[PDB]
């Protein structure tokens, strides 16, 4: 059996560390070519010397909150590899936590939707001008739980998240007729006083006896970029164990 | 007979000058409540303000949503003229040109619909909070609209925007429950606010609700309900006033030819 | 200002207790025709004793799981009343709570389904054939949180509730070209009875109020009247935001 | 790279044909081991025999209406295999069309919800005797778009398939301390005079245009689902409808 992602070229924001480092690891094993874009220019690379100098994997700069930056970093995947078939917007941001609204500030809240919003918009409208000629490609943010409910996470980082998987579905809508597949993934809190968030997460979770690693979430990334997930669009793909489709308040089935 | 629905509340209607918020405006206030209207361009502002009257129980106050100390004066603003906030209502919101293809889209417009359907309604939430916090009462109403749960109903920017209202809906609503301040949103259908008959049967041909047209008077009926104590247990809704045009899909043609 | 469901004629099953009475009381109030579709004859017009013998108020004996019943109902209103304007589906029941699935008996999960979802189509079918040649009127079902969210309930609970959204969507799709909406209301729970009192309050998202009857049949009296002309297919959370948030990462509470 | 299912034990419920046929067929080709349930003896090991001589599938006669025949399908999958690690609940209809609720029929109504809610309610609760003590397993159910969306089917259909995404969401609440993940996973109308002209109409409706929605990717979703891959995905309706109940297309802003 071939390798899932053989001969496909991916673009992933903010592979460099966390979650995109997952994606970009799990990529290269299933056949992929890569392209790193993230910002401090050094440590894309720094990351790049760990992995090594492979001739299937390449760091562009960028700041996905710049459109030309974006930009740069398509044009750049398309003249390494020839070609631009998997998007994976991963750059993705929280901001401080605020536990009441009247102290939260608005440069605060205008940081995460620049990165988290608008970053995910270009990231969409530059993967966009290659994939509609092509008529093939696959888009995929990284969302998560506080995309479906609220109370999960700050003010701006709710909204943000909402706003991600709305315009999953609107993206959707127009480049469907291209054979463009636009998802989201949204995940539970992962790990990584580190004992003590694990414990938590773990303790009001739905789904006990496993914990939610980074390489968990990069397996949903892979299964929609694939044809596997070849009628699969508009679809926001929880990873979070059943936590957003349930409520333990009422003591029904958990003590 | 009965009391008035909003007898002696306190109302803050942000675009209140035309459209929607018109209504809203002159339905509260035929249900008892006293209203001011925050909206831009003093020329339209007084527009309205001398179109309603002079009545002693609804004002004006200029105030650019985008613009965070701006609604900070218009509560301040509604506070010293009526005493209190109980009722804030953020209309103001915009949705952009058509664009048909993505690679087309600019950015800078991408960024004004956010300011003014994001951040505008953040900030008005913020400023009602900081009212209705210590009253430990009150209702925040957002005009979403039926772009907030489904894609393809609109441009990319406002489809996304409709989407963050709701999700700030929701959020804000997490953490004002502990003090008794309920937030909603109301999400419309196309309403028509020659070429006018032509909209006017597009929109009703693809309509699940047929016989009846939306008009702004519905709208602002559901604003009502949601600001009144028959809501009283309402908070985190998405209020469709959308006659089933979200929940259902007719392309298929097993109930419509 | 005129009552808001003036010459209104509403049929209510389940409105002889819980949460039916307040509504059918409600509907009395605003000026509403009101007849009582429940079992229980000698219960049925006892409590109909207590409101009194009304001319705009009548009682029917109608097992809601049997549709020759609820055609009786029906029949009987329009007898009564001269046509049939609303139709609220309120019998409903969840079952004895079950923790561990496998004990969980198919005869009580049958009978859960008879009675929240067969019982709920029957009402919309027979409502239907008044409304549809009238080309108006309101159909309004009583699901709970449960519609929404698993955990909230037992399993035949859980998803009855389910269905019987997925039902009023449906339904809104096909009475909806003949201008007749549907709706279903989804509210929160409503010495063991004050510290089931308190338990809900806790874990209300809304605090510093108790939902009461009457604030689920404010919402009903919402989606009867005019003021919802353009609202169907609408799932209207009486939940204080219960549903929409999920404070178990303590974010917001301690 | 071993296969993605290698030495997992799953039963099928309606694996004869359609869909569960297709998902058989792959389980198999991802090294499981896969037991069919399904009505009608005489078809059922015709399929036996269509797909071929194998010791890693075995069939059980099985109504999903009946609560003890799903009981002996588990009790006879794991004497067979020695455990149960997927449940897959295919078994589905959807009933005449009927454009007139005054028209619908409630024996028609009671024999939907007896075979698309009781029967898959019944694949829950005897998977979940063996998975519990195991500590381990993957519930699917095949639902359709039906279960998010209405005006897509018939009224008992979508009542149905809704009833389905509610019981798969509570299930996943008591099965989640128990390590066993519960999904469903809901597809968009699949083709297999009218057979070309049914499938010229669902692609025209399609959001997704320049692909067929096959058989085989629906089942795809299932091996997802049923793998490590989605190790920690519960309560989950895994659409494969391309986009189709995520937009609506009425207004023409992106077709014409």
């Amino acid at each position: 059996l071939p390798l899932r992602l053989l001969g496909r070229v991916a673009l992933v924001t903010g592979g460099s560390s966390g979650i995109g480092e997952s994606i970009v690891l799990l990529f290269r094993k299933h056949g992929a070519k890569v392209c790193i874009a993230d910002v401090q220019d050094n440590q894309g690379q720094r990351l790049c010397e760990t992995l090594g100098g492979s001739s299937d994997i390449a760091f562009c700069h960028c700041d996905v909150t710049i459109e030309d930056d974006v930009k740069r970093a398509v044009d750049f995947t398309v003249d390494k590899f020839g070609t631009l078939d998997i998007m994976v917007n991963n750059a993705g941001v929280s901001g401080p936590p605020c536990p009441d609204i009247r102290d939260f500030e608005l440069s605060a809240f205008d940081r995460v939707f620049d990165i988290n919003v608008r970053g995910v918009f270009i990231g969409m409208k530059h993967a966009a001008r290659i994939m509609i000629p092509a008529k093939k490609g696959s888009i995929i943010s990284i969302s998560s739980v506080a995309s479906t409910m609220g109370g999960l996470g700050p003010h701006a980082y709710t909204g943000s998240k909402h706003a991600v998987l709305g315009l999953t579905k609107n993206v959707a809508a127009e480049l469907g007729k291209h054979g463009i597949r636009v998802n989201c993934v949204s995940p539970y809190a992962v790990a990584t006083t580190w004992d003590d968030f694990r414990r938590f997460v773990a303790d009001n979770a739905n789904l006990q006896g496993v914990e939610l690693t980074m390489e968990d979430v990069a397996n949903a990334v892979v299964f929609l970029a694939s044809d596997e997930a070849r009628y699969v669009s508009g679809m926001n793909l929880m990873v979070d164990g059943g936590f957003t489709s349930t409520n333990h308040a009422l003591q029904v089935f958990r003590p």
